[PDB]
């Protein structure tokens, strides 16, 4: 209760799983939310199942989208007024080794991945800086922006992207007093209904050799530490890599 | 509010700085809490200045002295019911490089740091497994568990040891479905009256080279990544590292 | 001597600095080089520096030639046998924060030290593999693949995702027994004629705050790692971060 | 051939596997090598089976002896004249958790694979700094320096001390102008005839969700990294940590 009171947070990708459960306990704490997704239909649906529009809206688009992104910051203000808090979330997977990957492939999945998130975090950066907002970009860099995955070859090279960057953008805020602190998330293996689509996925996901723990995570596991990291609780982290992954990095 | 109802912590050098902080925190959260320090002076005081003996008591104890572990357990359950949560604070530094340390001093501090961090979490496996607790060790590792000092050798060896030894105890935890999570937090520089008593070391740990914030923490910042850690909030975390540093380690 | 007997090498970047010092040891050691950079004034003269053209040859292409790539791989193996080892050095730098990059700056910095990296990769896993070459990819990752600096926002980025992408491949070729092994190596700031020709630039790398052996280093301490990585007497190394530098990043 | 020309290398646990091809390595690149070991019998044995006496001695030592490591260093010194280079690769294992662990093992584990590093780098750093000689100190601090095990909870604590308390003494070292480098060096699994000892071992290590390369490593693959290491070839690498493990901490 009240942990994000005053808060003003846009959260991309958060028309589903993850992204949603963010979004729902944001609201929870108090934060207005602008939530981004790809489809109105789904986007639009998923707003009024967290709460009203005067709590939470939803705006469509696809994070690799640069000018959009211009759009979204200025419809989340007109809705809600001034944004403190950005969670990058959106992002794609593609399941290939680098050694299979095609080009087209690697330059769709780094569009959203990694230019999406440096987009984000450039304007975030730009618009919420110098306002006394305790400003707070939250990155999401996965597991799999510490460790590789003989078959997520692209993908890695994105989360280990948004892993460095974060802390570049860290230290340039930190040094120059901006009042924006900027830190990665790394979940690992989460049952969404995308999972529970995939057959035997959340069972490879939980063998011990996998995650230790026996068992994959929830969307709220990762909403919970974006609370704590979007909160003013939060004030002296920044450059850092929050990781909440069942064991799995832990072997 | 409310985030920490029902749990049972048990705090070492919790009378002062960074731990009376957490202690301050988890009883605020609806902990009931056990803190221990060396001096029965100062911990009653402490105790007495958060909360009333139903909420929060002082065991004095030296994290070094094996058997004083049991009979704090023992005192802990006595007055609150079965211990859920530690969270192992206690620690001394030395300052000297590997060096320069003398035989003695490495002993000293790795019997606080390293043997009393061992004692308390191998018998809180003991104590707290298999209870249905939600049951979480919280062990203070530092940036000096990441980074190295070269005038805090002996820290260092004792802070990387925390770091890595809490990972075996999360994975064995985990894999034998225990129902106990183990994780490090790594404070970087924190404002405390001891800070306040050594002339220029405030100034000294806020310049950029080092804290690129441009200044240090304050125990709270503490307080608030261990509240996570010892909730049902953080039930997916174990093993892992959570570093609240103003940017030091990002460089 | 003759450590690298019968290897045949691809060096990016390999005109200039630490590509440059890569492609002598090479020479020195027994292989076969073939060096590539954008200028062929520049090229065909470092090659004839170092040997004569059955020990060394030079390729102009720019490693952001995704069709070049090919035509390298060809002309190397034309004059030399089929190519052992890649060398993927070729990097450039925008000193801007991840706040002050332009879009253009980004993706032209990505062309090379990422998109490179990934052709050169995925190329080297395909034309190396099941030969009993004792392939060795080697991926220069930086320092600036561990920590962030303000005002390289998108080098950050570039070499994060290098040094998590290679261990993706890393993992792929040793589990499909590719006889390919993949590794990065991590300069700390080293003093070349470029660095030289920025006023204060060595004297700020030089100050014990960023580097603590209190200068910097040479172009060789980079090309004896790589000669290490490069021969069989690293054929258990694979998936790793080799870091050369001063002790940049233990503080 | 002459990598080590003038090197005078003590390399504790030289008598068997590892270290044992550790001194051989060293001995063929020109290094005159102290061997220890607890058992003259195998000691004895050992030095000869790589050269004669003016290449290569044994001295009895366990590494937790605090006094022996003087006596050390005086034989070395007195036969070979004084010491450039140490590697502190004596250790044992416990196979517990750290549940299971007892006090007695806690303590007669760190007491070599801590203490016994402490010991052997506080002395090396006194004994070499400051003479022009190059100085190297090689410390083994394993994978289990990087992960967990939840079996080898002592030797994980050890292994997390080394790296970090490496990284103090780097630092040291680099900022007084000591001529002294140290870094740590972590094996994967290798094939040992004490690993051939205990059946089932290789094969359990050599499965891929353990070793992606699907086999351990041998002897010598920590031999060559560790020429590297103590050569002046390796004069700016200082405060890192070199892994050679099939792929282990890669996923
Ligand atoms: N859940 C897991 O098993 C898991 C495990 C490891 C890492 N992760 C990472 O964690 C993040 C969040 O996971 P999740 O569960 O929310 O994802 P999800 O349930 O798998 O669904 C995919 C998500 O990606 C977003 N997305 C993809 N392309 C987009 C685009 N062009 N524009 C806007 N949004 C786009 C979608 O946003 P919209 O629905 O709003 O259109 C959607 O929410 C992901 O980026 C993923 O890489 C997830
Ligand atoms: N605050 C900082 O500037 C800072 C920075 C980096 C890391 N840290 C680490 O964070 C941890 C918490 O810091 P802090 O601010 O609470 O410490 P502090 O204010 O500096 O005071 C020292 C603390 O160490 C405890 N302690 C030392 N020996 C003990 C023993 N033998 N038995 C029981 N307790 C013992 C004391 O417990 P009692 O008072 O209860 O007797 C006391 O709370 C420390 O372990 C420290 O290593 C602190
Ligand atoms: N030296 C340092 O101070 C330092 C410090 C930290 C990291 N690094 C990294 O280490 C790597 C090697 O450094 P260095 O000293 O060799 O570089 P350098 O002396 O600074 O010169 C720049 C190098 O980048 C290469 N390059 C840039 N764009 C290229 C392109 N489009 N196609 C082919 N080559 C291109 C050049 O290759 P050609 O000359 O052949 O055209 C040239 O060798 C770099 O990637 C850099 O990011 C260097
Ligand atoms: N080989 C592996 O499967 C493996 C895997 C991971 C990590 N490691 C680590 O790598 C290091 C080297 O392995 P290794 O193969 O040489 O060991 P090993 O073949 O398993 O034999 C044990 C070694 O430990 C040394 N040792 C134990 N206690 C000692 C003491 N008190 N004083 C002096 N030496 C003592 C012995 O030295 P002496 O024979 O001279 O008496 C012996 O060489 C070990 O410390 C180990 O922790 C090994
Ligand atoms: C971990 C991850 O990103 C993923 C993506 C698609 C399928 C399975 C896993
Ligand atoms: C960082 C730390 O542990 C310390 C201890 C004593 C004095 C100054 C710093
Ligand atoms: C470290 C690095 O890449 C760099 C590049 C250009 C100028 C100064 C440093
Ligand atoms: C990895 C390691 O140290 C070990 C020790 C004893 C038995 C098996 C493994
Ligand atoms: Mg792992
Ligand atoms: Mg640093």
């Amino acid at each position: 209760s009240n942990r994000l009171d005053g808060k003003v947070a846009i959260i991309t990708g958060g028309t589903l799983g993850i992204g949603l459960a963010i979004a729902t306990k944001f609201v929870e704490e108090g934060a207005k939310v602008m939530i981004t997704g790809r489809h109105s239909d789904v986007g639009e649906k998923a707003a009024k199942s967290v709460g009203t529009p005067d709590q939470i809206q939803f705006f469509q688009h696809d994070s690799s989208d640069e000018d959009g992104w211009t759009k979204l910051f200025d419809a989340t203000e007109k809705a809600f007024g001034p944004v403190s808090t950005l969670v990058n979330n959106a992002g794609i997977a593609v399941n290939k080794s680098v050694e299979e990957t095609t080009t087209a492939e690697w330059r769709k999945l780094l569009a959203v991945n990694l230019d999406g998130v440096f987009f984000g975090t450039r304007l975030g950066i730009q618009r919420m800086k110098n306002k006394g907002l305790g400003a707070s970009i939250i990155n999401m860099s996965s597991i799999e922006g510490f460790v590789g995955d003989p078959s997520l070859g692209a993908y890695n090279a994105s989360k280990g992207a948004v892993r460095i960057m974060s802390k570049s953008a860290a230290l340039d805020c930190a040094l120059k007093d901006y009042d924006v602190r900027v830190n990665t998330v790394h979940p690992g293996y989460i049952k969404t209904p995308l999972v529970d689509d995939l057959p035997g996925a959340e069972e490879a996901m939980s063998q011990r050799t996998k995650t230790p723990m026996g068992h994959i995570g929830e969307p709220n596991d990762i909403a919970y530490i974006c609370v704590y990291l979007a909160s003013n609780e939060s004030k002296f982290a920044t450059g850092s890599e929050f990781v909440v992954d069942g064991g799995y990095t832990a072997q």
